[PDB]
């Protein structure tokens, strides 16, 4: 995150830090058992990190839970990164406490103008590389699609939707990906893409996640 701010320890209960020995995504976790995250972060070998802050030091609250299965959307394409979501399976149910929380799935799509929460431990720099320990945040609005589609054309699909500032310095960024962005109380993005960091008239894109309600519902219900 560039141009955010420290969380404090475990503000963002749901945000939890994709591990194969080391931290590679960011994820959400929707239930005691599954967690939400970029199709792009897949991987074998993934350990779910929950309760996480500072991602090089146990404080204490954090649970370390193997994935059992991983679920790329069927439609995905790593070309384009149109449906860039996957679910991960915990091998063992979570602890459900005040640092671990899930985040609830969005009734419906959310609106320009909206503000919501991106959070995740990826580089802070938009001119350089600083990763940090500590869980990132970072309040922004969700742009319109016209803007989204100006500053990326050709490239936006109904499955993505852009947030930040045009003006730039403030934005996701490399190590960022697969984490939350909530708005209202609502898990409607997942970081996916974009072009550099913080640059401006290059705001960050993110997956729709309105659109897989169904997808995720039904999935997690048969697995
Ligand atoms: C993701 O954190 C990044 C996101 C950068 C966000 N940029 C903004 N908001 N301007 N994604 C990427 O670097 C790419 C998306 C698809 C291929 C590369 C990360 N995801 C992964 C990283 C490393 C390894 C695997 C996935 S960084
Ligand atoms: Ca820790």
């Amino acid at each position: 995150i560039v141009g955010g701010y420290t969380c404090g320890a475990n503000t963002v209960p749901y945000q939890v830090s994709l591990n194969s020995g080391y931290h590679f995504c960011g994820g959400s976790l929707i239930n005691s058992q599954w967690v939400v995250s970029a199709a792009h972060c897949y991987k074998s070998g993934i350990q779910v990190r929950l309760g996480e802050d500072n991602i090089n030091v146990v404080e204490g609250n954090e649970q370390f839970i193997s994935a059992s299965k991983s679920i790329v959307h069927p439609s995905y394409n790593s070309n384009t990164l149109n449906n860039d979501i996957m679910l991960i399976k915990l091998k063992s149910a979570a602890s459900l406490n005040s640092r671990v929380a899930s985040i609830s799935l969005p009734t419906s799509c959310a609106s320009a103008g909206t503000q919501c929460l991106i959070s995740g431990w990826g580089n802070t720099k938009s001119s350089g590389t600083s990763y940090p320990d500590v869980l990132k945040c970072l309040k922004a609005p969700i742009l319109s699609d016209s803007s989204c589609k100006s500053a990326y054309p050709g490239q936006i699909t109904s499955n993505m939707f852009c947030a930040g500032y045009l003006e730039g310095g403030k934005d996701s960024c490399q190590g960022d990906s697969g984490g939350p962005v909530v708005c209202s109380g609502k898990l409607q993005g997942i970081v996916s893409w974009g072009s550099g960091c913080a640059q401006k008239n290059k705001p960050g894109v993110y997956t729709k996640v309105c659109n897989y309600v169904s997808w995720i519902k039904q999935t997690i219900a048969s697995n």
